[PDB]
RNA sequence: UGACUGCGUUUUAGGAGUUA
């Protein structure tokens, strides 16, 4: 249904945890991410999280601890993370260095919520894709490759 | 039902509390 295909996605992806705030918002969320990370550096979940929030709360208020925590954990599921546990504390995470570009780790995100889509048995064009994630059609053929490579 | 706050999930995952 032509918006109700689309409620449904989010819906799934708020059951897993999960969060995409709009195209502009998760761009910038998206962007701090790799701020902090892409020197190495070492951060627990919640330092992460407060650094993204910091920045971003202002500019858009809609931006809670735990609605950025969620959009992390698309991260943590799509797998971007090196995780080092610590005994009687909480685990530093740092990103893979494969992941330490915009371009590569939004392509991991973009492939995170694709597949949780086919979890819950949504069928979605990457006409309708590049809409929901990027709001044009830029990003068709994008989100057409990310989808051939999930079924293989 | 939402929102919020912890802790957990890389052995892949949530779940508790607070609140209207």
């Amino acid at each position: 249904n032509p918006q109700q295909l689309s409620s449904n996605l989010w819906a799934a992806v708020r059951a897993r945890g999960c969060q995409f705030l709009g195209p502009a918002m998760q761009e910038e969320a998206l962007k701090l991410v790799l701020l902090a990370l892409e020197d190495g550096s070492a951060l627990s979940r919640k330092v992460l999280v407060l650094f993204v929030v910091q920045r971003l709360e202002p500019r858009f208020p809609q931006a809670s601890k735990t609605s950025i925590g969620h959009v992390v954990q698309l991260l943590y599921r799509a797998s971007c993370f090196k995780v080092t546990k610590r005994d009687e504390d909480s685990s530093l995470m740092q990103l893979k260095e494969e992941f330490r570009t915009y371009e590569a780790l939004r392509r991991e995100h973009d492939s995170q919520i694709v597949q949780i889509a086919m979890e819950a048995g949504l069928r979605i064009a990457p006409d309708q894709w590049s809409s929901l994630l990027y709001g044009d059609q830029s990003h068709k053929s994008h989100m057409q490759s990310i989808i051939d490579k999930l079924q293989t």
